């Protein structure tokens, strides 16, 4: 058997980070990879018509300031993404160009629901625990309840509810219908809110890696060299002995004191336990779906809806559109101009039956009539990534908490099983989903092992990150108006 | 590596179904078996307090026609559980005696609600396809809400929506906000409704095998012989070659011409597919867990509660109480007196913290308040298995679909993967989650194959099975008063309208 300090389960950014903490602590760690390469939910694919793509995980923005850290050590630069020009809300088959995070309304009464609905979801957000969203006072109640339910609740308007709906779409890549209110109000509430999930200027979408983020998990693949197995997916762990085994497909063995489980908690699933799991993480695993959805890259010769005034980010309404959310994936030099866009939720079941020359001919003839430019049927290349094919993702972005489960399985999800402990995006207390709390997970796990070692002291697993002065977050602000107006039932109850 | 026709993964009712029509038909089947045992989610329990008793599935009942064949055929015998004195419903703290089905109200308005929720029930049932309960008309609106949000729309009383929570729990061991809509009504209607369902007398809690449910698999597994593979925990299967390479835990390699995943869905993902699986199932077998459940078995000198004019069936409403429901499990000789009780969904998960000993005795405490009883306090025995703990498992009775996952996903459950075809009750079209739909999905994947195989035609895959002799099924009947009498919004209406 092939003996270490730490096996780390996944070489995803979770598992990369915990291996390079682990590593840099003068620990023998071994990454232990189900595909062959690097990245999981992260991949970033080269050739001459795109020079680079990231077709997962792709996007990072201020107060993401553990990955931030982690790919400037690496030796990784960021560029902002183009939001220059206007956005595009599209409704009711027309474009309305907007600039701000929000697409704007124009109808007193919607005004009035709209404002009310991002709100609320941030003053509910106010009362849930980052680190324990089962604290929440209303919990319970909150967790026994869909998006769908609090969103028919709030919403007094059809307009409100079609964007509150895509906004969960594009935030979870799940149905409002499929997950808990409480879950999703926590997730937004851990990226900072409304505002800091939806922007991309100062928000989650600002800016993307030089030469695209498989580079992180690829640069500490290059540190570890062979520490780094491609092709070892886990199938056993066995915590019986002196010593924890870990198996792998290909029939390798590794002994390690302790190993980091960097998957996907779902994906815990493909691992058998010797011991089993104790009765609660049994069945959290089964209860934790990922999301779906089709990453989609469209080229052109030109960013030609820059000459219209447009950035490229669209937003659009409705169950026809395949694509609810479009950024310009332009290169930061101007080229390999790109349009990137989101095939969402149920929309990546129902288009992944469709060929690829038939998704670009829809999101070509899509994108014509919402940039209203002939230029966009003309595309140069494509390039998709359907992530709910991945056997060793489930999905993306992340995992999502259908209705009660987070209250009753949700304290499990990071609490160690004897000498095995939790990484993963999954089991981050801020920007859960993202790379950031990939990074955030890992080293905290890899903490908690050196901890579990007497290397340092308990107020040492988590720990605070100094701001990056690449990217420097601004505060969120509201208005005294978004602050004040009232509900519709508010202008109601005042009638 | 082992070669044969057929690898069968599992060794539950559903995977030994399966793999006896086969041997039966001639070909080389394999069993492969994660535990060291068979039956999976059934399991008697043998030692000298209890003489035999069913940890898991025990109930079979009229319109169980292929569990009650395949039972007789393995030369089983089905008891009645006891239903002879008087049911307790206990609301409020309080037990209220009854007989029939359905616990009783008084309050006339209570008394339309009821009514119409049950009726209700069965009337959205009437609209779902048992084999395909996405095609319902509205099954995108009956998938997009839970049970909760149902009820709370359908009962216009506290009473109604307290005994329709306890109906959601009992039946499908989950919340009525964890669970789909569209899936609980389809769940319902595919074993025959209301009624059906809820009842001991004439439903499905109406018997049990003499000697425990596990003997069903045990039985099966001597008729294999060495063919059921223990301890052998499949973890890869490859259709890259002419042949499907299904390797196990240990690392053996089987070698088959087709596969048989008889494995509730979700455990699906325990195994390593080569290619990888479609899209569709990959994502659909992380979207199903399984309900969680503890039964717990208390054993007395005596079944005191007959003495009482009680048959043993408690209802007990309300959050206090561990045990929402019981029955009698008084051995039918009259001995081994015992009360079986259900600890559902989240009590589950709560009251798993305790030991063995203070769940005992809160649910001594319990059904001395419930019977009126101070001998309720003087347990023998006690026997008790908690589902949400078994790897191999994940939980019980069954897989529940959360809101949005039937019309999505539904469609791949049992959809053949190039050589792989799927059994488990989860697969049935009727009494899915039962005994009863493992052996109807074993029987039918078994057959998917041999119809593969050029051995039987299309129209023999799905197969009817002659109604039983021994457990002939009353039909289910409504009264006049029953089909018409108006819900409460519908009373609402009415007033509203002579008011006019
Ligand atoms: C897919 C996706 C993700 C994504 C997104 C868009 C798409 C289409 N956009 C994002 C964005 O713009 N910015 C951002 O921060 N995140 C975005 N996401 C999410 C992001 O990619 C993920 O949160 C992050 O990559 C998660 O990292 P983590 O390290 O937690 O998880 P992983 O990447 O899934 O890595 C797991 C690795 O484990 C391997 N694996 C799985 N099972 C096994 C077994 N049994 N044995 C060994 N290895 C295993 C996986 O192959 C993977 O490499
Ligand atoms: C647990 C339970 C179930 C139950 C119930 C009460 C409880 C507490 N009450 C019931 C009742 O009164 N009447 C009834 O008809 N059903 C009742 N249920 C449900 C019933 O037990 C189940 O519907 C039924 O037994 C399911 O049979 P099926 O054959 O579909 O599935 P299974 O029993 O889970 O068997 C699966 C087998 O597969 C093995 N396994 C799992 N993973 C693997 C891998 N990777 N490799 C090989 N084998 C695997 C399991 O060990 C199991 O044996
Ligand atoms: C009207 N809608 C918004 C449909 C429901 C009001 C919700 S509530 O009446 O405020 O609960
Ligand atoms: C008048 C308000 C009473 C609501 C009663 N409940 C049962 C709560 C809802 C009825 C739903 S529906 O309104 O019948 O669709
Ligand atoms: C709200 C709005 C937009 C996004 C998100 C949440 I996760 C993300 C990743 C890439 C593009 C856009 C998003
Ligand atoms: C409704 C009512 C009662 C039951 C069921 C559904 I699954 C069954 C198995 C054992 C006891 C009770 C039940």
């Amino acid at each position: 058997s092939n003996k270490c300090d730490v096996v780390v389960v996944g070489g995803g950014i979770s598992g990369m980070a915990a291996a390079k903490l682990l590593h840099d602590s003068g620990l023998n760690v071994v990454v232990l990879e189900a595909r062959d390469r690097v990245g999981g939910r992260t991949y970033t694919l080269r050739n001459q018509k795109v020079k680079y793509v990231d077709l997962g995980g792709s996007y990072v923005g201020p107060t993401q300031n553990r990955i931030l850290r982690l790919a400037k050590e690496l030796g990784l630069e960021t560029y902002k993404v183009n939001e220059v020009e206007r956005l595009i809300h599209h409704v009711k088959g027309k474009s309305y160009p907007f600039r701000g995070p929000f697409p704007p309304v124009w109808n007193p009464i919607t005004y009035l629901d709209h404002n009310n609905f991002w709100r609320t979801m941030d003053d509910m957000g106010r009362e849930i625990p980052s680190d324990a969203p089962w604290k929440a006072p209303l919990a319970e109640e909150w967790d026994n309840m869909t998006m769908k339910e609090l969103l028919d609740k709030l919403c007094w308007t059809e307009s409100a509810k079609q964007l509150a709906t895509l906004f969960v779409n594009l935030c979870v890549t799940a149905e409002t219908h499929e997950v808990s209110a409480l879950w999703f109000l926590w997730y937004v509430k851990q990226c900072g809110g409304t505002t800091r999930i939806i922007s991309t200027t100062n928000g989650g979408q600002e800016r993307k890696f030089v030469g695209g983020s498989g580079q992180v998990s690829e640069r500490i693949m290059d540190l570890l060299g062979d520490r780094v197995k491609l092709e070892r997916p886990v199938i056993y762990i066995d915590q019986t002995r002196e010593n924890v085994l870990v198996e792998t497909l290909n029939h390798e063995m590794y002994e390690a004191k302790y190993v980091i489980s960097a998957i996907p908690p779902t994906l815990g699933m493909k691992i058998h336990f010797n011991p089993p799991l104790p009765m609660m993480r049994n069945q959290m695993i089964t209860r934790v779906p990922l999301g779906s959805v089709i990453k989609c890259i469209v080229y052109y010769k030109e960013p030609f809806w820059r000459k219209k005034d447009y950035c490229g980010t669209m937003i659009i309404d409705g169950e026809e559109a395949p694509v609810a959310y479009t950024l310009d994936d332009t290169k930061p030099e101007g080229n390999y101009a790109a349009i990137m866009g989101f095939i969402l939720a149920h929309k990546a079941r129902k288009l992944a039956r469709l060929t690829k020359e038939e998704r670009l001919k829809k999101l070509c003839e899509l994108y014509a009539k919402v940039l209203g430019s002939l230029e966009a049927l003309e595309p140069v290349h494509y390039e998709e990534k359907n992530w709910c094919e991945e056997q060793y993702s489930g999905g993306c972005y992340t995992t999502y908490f259908p209705p009660g489960i987070l209250t009753q399985y949700g304290r499990v999800l990071r609490q160690p099983v004897d000498r095995i402990y939790f990484a993963g995006t999954e089991t981050a207390t801020h920007w859960s989903g993202y790379m950031e709390g990939a990074v955030e997970a890992g080293e905290r796990a890899a903490r908690e092992i050196l901890h579990a070692m007497g290397k340092i002291p308990e107020d040492e697993i988590w720990q605070s990150e100094p701001e990056s002065v690449d990217v420097p977050a601004q505060p969120i602000t509201t208005t005294f108006l978004e602050r004040h107006l009232p509900s519709v039932p508010g202008l109601l109850r005042l009638i």
